[PDB]
């Protein structure tokens, strides 16, 4: 009496569209403004719900109480823009790529945003290089 | 010189959190107010970017031009609240379930929002019942 269907590729397909929307800067409600030491400032527009879905730190940051009035700007320090870029790309694509010289910095950034999957991968890479 | 990692379960995990946020009514920016013929009105809070990721119709509806001022209300007619509920659940979970008596209505609703995967599944179910 009951009919039930699951599209296994759905979440992959949907994230592809959400990443398209990020890159076309559509429906974005947070701008991450990243200024790290000597490097020129950079900014990244994104969707709070997507960032919250991949990082407990972003989730707590955006779900404070009575949900917000429009596009919010967030100041980020302590992470190089190139690392934040790769973490955002991970949240939107499930993949991350970097040079061996950046693995430590990406791991530092993944710890800062509690992106546990990237922490494990980076930790395991560092240890294999021993 | 280059290290690359993919978390295969990521998009599934992230959608689980986005569905949690929908049900706790956190970070939602659209309310779908559904009034269908005789049935009592119902409303559904959701995330525009998630709905846009699963339906070209919602995507076009929300990406008009200069992105909007806060929580938007959308009036929906022609679909029973129970069908809209199941379509929203599909967008957030990749699964949909219904009784055989509702398959035609769910398919009608999936055509209305161009949720092609649910259209195919419903069409194929109807034809197997022949």
């Amino acid at each position: 009496r009951t009919f039930s269907y699951t599209l296994e590729d759905h979440t992959k397909q949907a994230f592809g569209i959400m990443n398209e929307l990020r890159l076309s800067q559509q429906l974005c409600d947070v701008t991450l403004q990243v200024k790290y030491q000597d490097a020129p400032a950079a900014q990244f527009m994104a969707h709070k719900v997507v960032l919250a879905s991949s990082s407990p730190v972003f989730k707590a940051m955006f779900t404070n109480g009575l949900r917000e009035q429009g596009m919010e700007v967030v100041s980020i320090e302590g992470i190089h823009p190139k690392v934040m870029e790769r973490l955002i790309e991970f949240a939107y694509t499930a993949s991350i790529s970097m040079g061996e010289k950046c693995v430590l910095h990406v791991m530092n950034g993944a710890v800062m945003y509690q992106i546990d999957s990237v922490v494990r991968a980076c930790a395991d890479f560092l240890v294999q290089q021993l």
